[PDB]
């Protein structure tokens, strides 16, 4: 029942692998959250991009409540009648030959993997095994064994046992990294975020997804871009890589593409990349489920018909500029595509993130740090400028009263 | 004759490997350097650590004079009465069996990831030419195409043909990354420099080097330390390593260790290591000759003397403390140990590390930025505080005029 | 100070990659060499070509002595008088538009190397990292982990990790082998020594650096002559090459540069193939010294004062008339150019080359085989003729007491 309460019983019965902001939220709609108090606040994460439509959008909600009273799941043993209307839909929209439903982000991601390995193997032609997938330093897709080992933070590898061979790190936004680490013939693929989000929403220089396309294609290694946290208008785009139009080989959606109502993956590509894969050769029981779909035919709608993509770009633009009239000596760096943005804190002897988003939280505005110094402005893209302009000045004031 | 003349003339008949300072120096005593039109000013570059005992250093000097009128090269198909004499300095110097004596620092590198690659086989039992050598992102010993190909900076591999294998990359004071990397049984040796000289003076954290010893040494992988630019008296010790007592495998040196008088070169390591290179199976036209083994006795010996050491440990506390009273807005960072040392400028609209270092020029100090906002501060050992303090102001009166 | 404690000493603080004569030289002046004991020698290796004009030539000691109180190292991060005055005159003396300052004669090999590949790119057009160099088997270029790599003899790649990717390696003195691997468009260059030094001095047929010179030309491949050993007079010219009027892309100079004096390597070409490199992209900290540039100066002033190369040319004559009257049975074969000799032993059950060179030590004549079984004979250019006619009469005499 009470805030205090609430943490005190998750720190009994839970795991503590994590570390959340002390705020117990029980309802949300739109760009707000309330917590057990009553206290309405600003939600500036987004549930990490999952939100992008708002919390609990109607529509959406509709989709999953008329849905559920048909059918939930048959499993993909047998065939349902909603499965292919959504493939149907999201292939045609991203104009991609065909899509394998999964659930969570990582899984996409693992199946991207196995697609690039599966087809490097019998097209590619590289030697059983011997198939190595790229990795951005920085790069984060989730928490499987696979995940982690090709990440460079000490918090998601350390103490977990031996890594998944096979998987090559370079340094991000470099193409003549990329070049050298192409020149091995065993590479089937590069897997790169647009943009890097739990790195510090690091965004890559100008011409980088053009370069790394261009190289892709050169050597023949698949391009796989993670647009999980990027896409579906986040960034102001339907992918952050439409910025440079770019396409790439296999693409990654999760998140938003339910609004945060179903977890709910897409990994879309041609057949001559998703065919590689045979019947029962992968799958998942509750990817393509009917409700899963119904959901995300309904969220990808909202996404469209409300133009969320043109409103994220605005409004993020403007949310760049205020945030880079606040003092040096506090915020060192603003940075982001649409509504995907971060600032700097500069932390000293008294201040630092984790504070400021402890008062940012006193003042109404919901945010965490990412990297200890850096904090995650991304509101859900139906915030309207007045808001966004209201939610700046709790920033402003929360950042200037220290 | 003129320092524009100079510059035209080189620009001429040199290759433009280079884009130094615009200066012209002809004459350089300790601390100080004298161009053409007979300007002096500060060196706070010492030849990037090989000045350190100060240019032209009489005791060394006399030595050099002496052995010229005797002998200077025989090359190693017979014995010079010289270099034995040397061997036993140094060795008992820094206290390991043998040294192997050899020209620049990258001949150093070389001999030790061949000394390290040699062991892997012999010793080791590593299956052939499945050794790999791990590097540290930043690291900079040369100009090889070995030395180049374990590089993570464009500037010194891009463009030259295909790399060399066998040499892995991991992020620089990471002691987990580190541990990952030594599970592979196939790794022979991990070099490390105590502190990143060109990668912009990166200090590593306390308990970076125990924790690398630790590590290496419970995975049975040589330690190589990389003290060509950081050994030698300029950090405060005669080894950047002792300063957490650490003992690496193998221990390069080079730069100072002559004084800038000539090239010379040095890789120390016990039998069990030395030994696994046989007769024939190594060597250089110039290393170990009697000229450059006077020089280098001559040079130890200086930085023994006179305690050069201490006082670089007691001078750049001083340098540090008053660098930090510079403005935020200006100097975002100041690190170093010893007299190798560097301040981070705020890149903005107007200013920048270079337009700094030619005004720094113009008021009497020479320095040179390593990675654009990054100003390099290390003057020869043989300053005195007054020197220094005279030198510190003409930093902040140069620094604050913008 | 005796042999024997100078053989000790080194044996126990010295690596072992060295199996010398056992003579222990303390001083040498022109063509002679006098070990501990006071005994004098003739000097019929000359350092392997680094002391052509002599040990401890007058001029170039001068040189070194004015220079030395002046300024030896400044670094190339800031521009020393003395460079560009060196610069213009090698290039001159040579007739190349720049030259590129190192140290070692491997350095000198590997900016070829990196010259080669950065323009087989740039301007050639070779796609990255698909460039090649070819070597021709029984080369020897230095002992870096590259250097190695195109070698064909054990003693210096085997047991040294995995090797450099991108060098082929042909016969030597075969035009059609050269022909048939210039085919491939990826070859970026040729790299060849116009006598095989370490080889055992073996000399190409007539015309065969005339075919090189067409077939590289043709294929529009880079023709770089390894003239580190036999270039500055010691085959009778100033660069062997000169034999068959063949002018090289790039041309390796390095040894008697100095002679003998100081580390002194140069790579000489025009500026299509130079200027391939940016400020930035190649350096070495103690290449192109003031120091070194006076002694490179002034030894090769005394190489054309003297008029070595005549001298050279009319003496290696007499010098290969002479040992060609050996009896077969014992010398199987004569050769060289200018002073740059061998001769073939024929190994029996009882006598061998070192052998033969330990008592032509005992006869005051210092040399040592190349291979076993070969002899070289090369003494400074200083030589003069009745000095050779007493030498030659100790190699007789001592060949004969066998
Ligand atoms: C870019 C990207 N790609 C895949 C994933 C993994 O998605 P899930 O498996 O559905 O979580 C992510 C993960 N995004 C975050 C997840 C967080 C969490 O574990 O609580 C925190 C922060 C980001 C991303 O980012
Ligand atoms: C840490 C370190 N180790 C080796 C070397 C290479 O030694 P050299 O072959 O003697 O140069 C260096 C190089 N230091 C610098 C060299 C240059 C240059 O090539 O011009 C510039 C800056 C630093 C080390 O730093
Ligand atoms: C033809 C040639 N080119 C380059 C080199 C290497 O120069 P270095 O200055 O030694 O780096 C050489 C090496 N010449 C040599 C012959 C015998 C023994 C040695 C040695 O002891 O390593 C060197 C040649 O020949």
């Amino acid at each position: 029942p009470t805030s205090d309460d609430i943490f005190e019983r998750e720190y009994k019965y839970g795991a503590h692998n994590y570390h959340p902001l002390p705020v117990a939220l029980e309802r949300g709609k739109g760009i707000y959250l309330w917590d057990v108090e009553g206290r309405k606040y600003f939600d500036f994460l987004s549930s990490y991009s999952a939100v992008n439509q708002g919390h609990c959008h109607p529509k959406i909600v509709n989709a999953l409540k008329s849905q559920v009273d048909k059918l939930t799941l048959t499993s993909r043993a047998f065939y349902n009648n909603v499965l292919g209307e959504y493939e149907e839909y999201i292939t045609k929209l991203f104009n991609y030959h065909k899509v394998l439903p999964m659930n969570t982000g990582v899984e996409a991601g693992e199946t991207a993997c196995k697609l690039a390995r599966k087809w490097g193997y019998t097209v590619k032609g590289i030697q059983k095994y011997k198939a190595k997938i790229v990795f951005a330093a920085g790069n984060f897709w989730g928490r499987t064994l696979s995940a982690i080992s090709s990440s460079t933070d000490p918090t998601s590898y350390d103490g977990f046992g031996p890594f998944m061979p096979g998987f090559d790190i370079i340094p991000y936004n470099d193409l003549p990294a990329l070049e050298r680490a192409l020149q091995d013939p065993n590479v089937a693929a590069f897997m790169v975020e647009p943009i890097q989000g739990e790195a510090g929403v690091v965004v890559p220089d100008p011409g980088y997804l053009m370069g790394v396309r261009e190289l892709c294609t050169r050597h023949q290694v698949l391009f796989i871009a993670d647009e999980i946290q990027t896409g579906l208008a986040r960034t102001g785009r339907w992918l952050a890589v439409d910025y440079e139009n770019v396409r790439p080989d296999i693409v990654l959606l999760g998140k938003a593409l339910s609004g945060g109502l179903y977890p709910v993956s897409a990994v879309l590509c041609d057949d001559d990349i998703m065919l590689t894969i045979k019947p029962g050769e992968h799958g998942s029981t509750y990817g393509g489920n009917p409700l899963g779909c119904r959901v995300a035919i309904a969220a990808l709608e909202v996404l469209e018909e409300e133009n969320l993509a043109e409103n994220a770009d605005k409004l993020g633009i403007i949310l760049r500029n205020e945030l880079m009239k606040l003092p040096s000596d506090v915020v060192t760096a603003v940075r982001g595509k649409g509504l995907l943005n971060a600032i700097v804190i500069k932390e000293t002897k008294d201040w630092d993130a984790w504070k400021v988003c402890l008062r940012l939280r006193d003042n109404g505005l919901l945010a965490k740090p990412t990297h200890g110094d850096i904090i995650r402005f991304a509101p859900p893209l139906v915030i309207k400028e007045d808001e966004l302009r209201e939610s700046i000045e709790i920033i402003n004031k929360t950042i200037l009263s220290f």
